[PDB]
């Protein structure tokens, strides 16, 4: 589990969104595994606006933050899971690292701020849904 809290927005994995998230919906995209809802309180996270390929992510199944090198956001085939059939997921970045299903939502960050959140895993790989292209998270 886990979310990004930036301005009056809550960014979560679409497959983990709650009823309250759907009832306060701002934007959702199944192909990216992302959903954004509105919040009453202002958040403290800042979004990275960069092309970094190194950062650090939080892994709840190890209670640890790991430094990783990660690929550029792209269209990657993801195996079938409890939440989606086998399909191509867009704006996804892969790294070598530990990830179990419940690790989804952990933040990946670089020197500029939050890059994305854990969305996929298995086989000693971890995949992150990029949010650096969602410029509207910084305003309104
Ligand atoms: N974005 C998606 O399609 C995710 C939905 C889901 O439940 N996925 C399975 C998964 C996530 C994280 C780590 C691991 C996984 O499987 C093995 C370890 C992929
Ligand atoms: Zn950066």
């Amino acid at each position: 589990s886990g979310a990004i809290y930036v301005g009056n927005y809550r960014v979560v994995n679409r497959h983990l969104a709650t009823h309250n998230d759907w009832a306060n919906l701002v934007w959702e995209d199944s192909s990216r595994d992302l959903l954004v809802s509105s919040t009453t309180a202002q958040g403290c996270d800042t979004i990275a606006r960069c092309d970094c390929q190194t950062g650090v992510y939080y892994c709840s199944s190890r209670r640890k933050h790991y430094p990783v090198s990660f690929s550029k956001p792209s269209l990657i085939f993801v195996e079938a899971s409890e939440y989606y059939p086998a399909r191509y997921q867009s704006h996804l970045m892969l790294a070598v690292g530990h990830s179990e299903p419940g690790d989804c939502g952990g933040i990946l960050r670089c020197q500029h701020g939050v890059v994305g959140i854990v969305s996929t895993g298995g086989n000693g790989l971890v995949g992150f849904a990029d949010v650096r292209d969602l410029l509207w998270l910084d305003e309104e």
